């Protein structure tokens, strides 16, 4: 992968390396002078040359030229492919250039949580974003703070006394939505394990079958990501997910555990969980109902927490759609003149 490029390196007679920007599962995004388009910056994602992502790679461009296509102004603010190409047998494809992650700000900004008015204009622009795909017979799946990206990522940083730290504040939180390579169309085969572990909806964990909502969920999760700074769902396995989702949101509805073929995770009709052991103890310290997070009890809180408890709707057929929640009161506030 790195044998395939070092800053310096020119990618179809067109594109010169002149940075790596990011790493992944996915192979590497790198910022490129286009000697063909007087010199514009662009990203290329370089895709690791395993058929999962090369398959992954495929899709990604057929969502993006439909997207792109059905929205040649960006008003629904997807990341814009320019085109693709092949480099030693690795699917490279060339994009607008964005700044970093609202996972990096964060992890940069000492895991500090953005503050409300940030949070209230980059979930609207997720949501306008994410909703254009559901208008679209798609669902994204792995909704997560990596893949928002910040269109720029300037910042001013200052000394706040009330938390006694240095803490950085972007000039523009304007995002763009990015990782297309796990997008499926209503119409196409759903697969059985979708979305990264903390922003996995209930109806994924439980073999439930899915669609637009198991992204709203993980929606929902990212909002709590912003407001906190670290996940509420801390953990790798999926019994503890729904154990952490019980303490926090109650328990899971009837029908759901009825329904489910993982009858692993259940014993009868409860979670099938000793709360006195390393998993169970590390929930009861780690987990509280989802309001007993709240910093504060302001009404703009409140309404945000609201937004979160409606994201977080166990049963995805009640679960607010995003055309709803463009609607909430949270946002009532970017629409005052
Ligand atoms: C630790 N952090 C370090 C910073 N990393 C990073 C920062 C900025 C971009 N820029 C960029 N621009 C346009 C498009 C894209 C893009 C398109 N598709 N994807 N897909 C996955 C990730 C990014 C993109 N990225 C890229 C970076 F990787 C992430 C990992």
């Amino acid at each position: 992968m790195h044998l395939i490029c070092q800053s310096g390196d020119v990618l179809s007679a067109r594109y010169e390396i002149v940075d790596t920007l990011g790493e992944g599962a996915f192979g590497k995004v790198v910022e490129c002078i286009d000697h063909k388009a007087g010199g514009r910056h662009v990203a290329v994602k370089i895709v690791k040359n395993v058929d999962r992502y090369c398959e992954a790679a495929r899709s990604e461009i057929q969502v993006l030229e439909h997207l792109n296509t059905t929205d040649p102004n960006s008003t629904f603010r997807c990341v814009q492919m320019l085109e693709w190409f092949e480099h030693h047998g690795h699917i490279c494809i060339v994009f607008e250039l964005l700044g970093l992650s609202t996972y990096d700000f964060i992890k940069e900004n000492g895991f500090l949580p953005f503050r409300l008015d940030h949070i209230r204009k980059m979930a609207y622009q997720i949501c306008k974003s994410v909703n254009f795909l559901h208008s679209n017979k798609l669902t994204h799946t792995d909704l997560k703070p990596e893949n928002i990206l910040f269109v720029q990522s300037d910042y001013t940083e200052a000394y706040n006394p009330k938390i006694k730290r240095d803490e950085r504040t972007l000039i523009n939180p304007d995002i763009k939505v990015v990782d297309f390579g796990s997008a499926t169309y209503d119409d196409e085969h759903h697969s059985t394990l979708v979305s990264t572990r903390h922003y996995r909806a209930p109806e994924v964990i439980l073999a439930l079958g899915w669609s637009q909502p198991c992204d709203v969920w993980s929606i929902g999760c990212i909002l709590i990501e912003y407001y906190l700074g670290f996940t509420v769902f801390p953990t790798h396995d999926s019994k503890e997910h729904l154990a952490m989702m019980e303490r926090i949101l109650g328990p899971l509805p009837k029908h759901m555990i009825q329904k489910t073929r993982k009858r692993k995770y259940f014993h009868h009709d409860r979670l099938d969980w000793d709360e006195h052991s390393s998993a169970g103890r590390y929930v009861s310290r780690a987990c509280k109902p989802l309001k007993e997070f709240m910093l504060s009890q302001d009404v703009e809180h409140e309404r945000l927490f609201d937004l979160i408890q409606k994201m977080l709707e166990y049963d995805p057929a009640k679960r607010i759609t995003l055309r709803e929640a463009l609607k909430h009161p949270f946002f009532d506030l970017l629409k005052k003149s």
